[PDB]
Parts: structure tokens; sequence; C-alpha cells
């Protein structure tokens, strides 16, 4: 059912420290070199007021270069899909909890996405915009009871150096019966390339290779 | 002060849930190659009640193949050397905290070592050495407070597949003044190659590099 160059569609519905808000975006990506970018905009709780990169990783596994060697978990539950549940446990007490239904509607992946967080810090690195970009991770996915985790290291750099720690909790579950995969690694790089001024419109890329 | 071919003398004291033991050992190493081998008998404690494997991560990046365009903190740190200290945080709530002091007697590393674990289950995998290996991991080292934080995502091969998940929180003091790098990682292999039939005497390999 993969084909090279697929199409994104998503919303996503949430709120952070109480301050309610919706996204919508559309994309592109090559499932088979583990790229993909997006256009994403603000469709309602603009602006927001808190570092938008909290937001980004929620923003498909299935967009990474899987190996020959290595059980691709995600693109054999097509066309029927998969869902996945995170936990974003950010050191400052901060925390966001997050889940995307992932659909197939012929040749565009469909996002279900919710999200939310709080206790945030008021003076902290989200709540006053200074986080700058996630420095690039390794996830570890490995089986557990019949579907696939994944956690991460993951780090915020932050305005003035310094870096701003989270660490992330995956679960993903294939809605139907797929082969399940050894412990590997997944590559990640994620950046926002573009955007406006308050980050309504905001173009997001991320490339992903796995290995072992 | 680094040469190509160094050697490696050490003594570990530790104790694991109420079990005390020492644990000496030799080797050698290439730093600018990020490899290196020991062999570890057990001097007291003999046999040990618990899976080795908790141990082995404990027995120095200086022995990671670091690029020129990566700032090495270990290898700068020497004549004088380092130390660091490691949280060891497995998911069945066993704790293990150990530090080491890093000195060069001149073209030997010498490694001091205090270990401490407890809280284990007795029916856990550490308590009944079901414990294969070390899965392969990527540490983020990222700078904090003018030291150097090593956080990473590790996770134990079990018998019958499975995988027991351990958070892994280093941090390292150079003892004199050096330069400090910007976020990176390290690639590292850890391998029991050979041991007799209870672990007294333990053949020791890690493979290691770092990049960006």
């Amino acid at each position: 059912v993969i084909k090279p160059d697929m199409k994104i569609k998503l919303r996503m519905e949430g709120a952070v420290n109480g301050h309610p808000f919706a996204i919508e975006g559309v994309g592109l990506g090559k499932p088979f070199e583990g790229k993909q970018s997006m256009d994403l905009k603000v469709k309602e709780g603009g602006p927001l007021p808190f570092a938008y990169d909290i937001l980004t990783t929620v923003f498909n596994r299935v967009f990474a270069k899987y190996p020959e060697n290595i059980v691709d978990y995600f693109k054999q539950s097509f066309p029927e899909g998969y869902s996945w549940e995170r936990s974003m446990n950010y050191e400052d007490g901060g925390i966001c909890n997050a889940t995307n239904d992932i659909t197939l509607d012929g040749d565009c992946y469909i996002y279900e996405i919710r999200f939310r967080g709080t206790n945030f810090p008021a003076n902290g690195p989200v709540m006053q915009k200074r986080t700058v970009k996630w420095e690039p991770s390794t996830e570890n996915l490995y089986v557990r009871d019949g579907v696939l985790k994944g956690d991460v290291v993951m780090a915020l750099s932050l305005e003035g150096g310094g870096h701003y720690r989270c660490d992330f909790k995956t679960t993903y579950k294939a809605k139907k019966v797929v082969q399940l995969p050894d412990y590997h690694f997944v590559d990640h790089h994620i950046e926002i390339k573009s955007h406006d001024k308050d980050y309504s419109n905001v173009n997001l890329h991320e490339h992903a290779e796995a290995h072992s």
C-alpha cells in the first residue's frame, strides 16, 4: 500500500496550561526516504502564549527510512493504520501528553491528534517562548506486551546556550496484527524551517533513519 | 598526553542489595579509535548473586572516537583527569549509583570506583541473573553548570526476548578547567565476550564513537 510520495493532512486539538487551541496542517513526505515536511496553521487559540516547540514532535514513523534487515512496524500496519500515545516529561515539572490516530485515505495520511500540557512554570522556557530547536535524537524502540515502545532522550536548546531536558515515552498500537521487530533505533532531526511572527503559520520538517 | 595505546587498571568496591563485593581489573584500548577491552576478576564477595550486567557500564569516555569538529571533554582533562557520577534507574524500582575517579599514571588509566545498588526485587531479572546483554545505546551529552551531563536510554535484553529498561544520568567533572563541547552523541556497544561459570573472571569490551 505505501507509495514513494504520500500526503499528509492533520488536525490537532488541545490545550496547554489552560489555554485551548487548534491547529490544522497539510504536508508531504517520502516514507522510504524518511523525510517529510508540512505547513501548519493555527486555526484557534492564536496567538499561542507558549513555545511552539513542545508541539512539533506530535505533528508518523511511517516516515522513517527502514532498511531491508529491520522489520517496519509502521509500514506493515497499513491501510488500516496505527495509533500512538506519548508522555513528555520536561525536567521543570511541566508535563505533556498526546495521542495520534493515523489512518490512510488513499494516498494521504490523516492524523487525528489530541494534545494536552500543564504544570509549566510561568518563568519557564515554554511559557516565555525561549526555546530554539529540538536537538537531534535517537529513539529506542523495543517490543512490550505485543505493542511497540519508543523511549527517547530529548533536549530543547534554549536562548543563551543551555538545554532543557524532556523524557519521551511512546506506545505504538497497530490496528491490525503485524510482525514485530527487534530492538532498534530511529535517528531524528526535526526543524521549523520557516514560520510567521507568532507561529500561526509554520513550516515543519523531520528527517529520520532506522538502524542497528 | 594521550597515547594511541593506553592501559587500564581498576578497583571497584561496592555492594548490591546488601551483598558486598570487590572487583579488580586490567585492560587496554585505543582512545582515538574508541575501542577498549579488559579482564575483570572478582576479588571478594564471590560468587555474585546478581546479574553482572548492572556493573559493566561502570567498568572512561576517553575511550571514544571523537572527530575533529567536536570538542573532546575527556581527552582534554588529562593528565590531571576527571571524575564522574551516575544514577541508574531500573524500571522495576531497583536503583544503582556509582562514581569513578580517573587519574593517569604515565600510560595507564587508574579507575577508582565505588558502586552501590538496592531495591531490586527478588523475582527480578537482576536478582535471578536473567539478563543477557546491554542493547546498544546513544548517549546524549550536553553542558550544565560548567560540567558535562550524559543521559542515555538503556535496555537490558532478557531471557526469552523482552527488555528491561534502565535510565542513566551521568555527570562528568574535569579536575582542571577544559574547553566545553556543544550538545552531541556517543554511540556505545558494550559486550561481555568471555567469562567463567560464575563471572569471577570476565572479559569485557566496549566500542564507542562520537558524532553530530
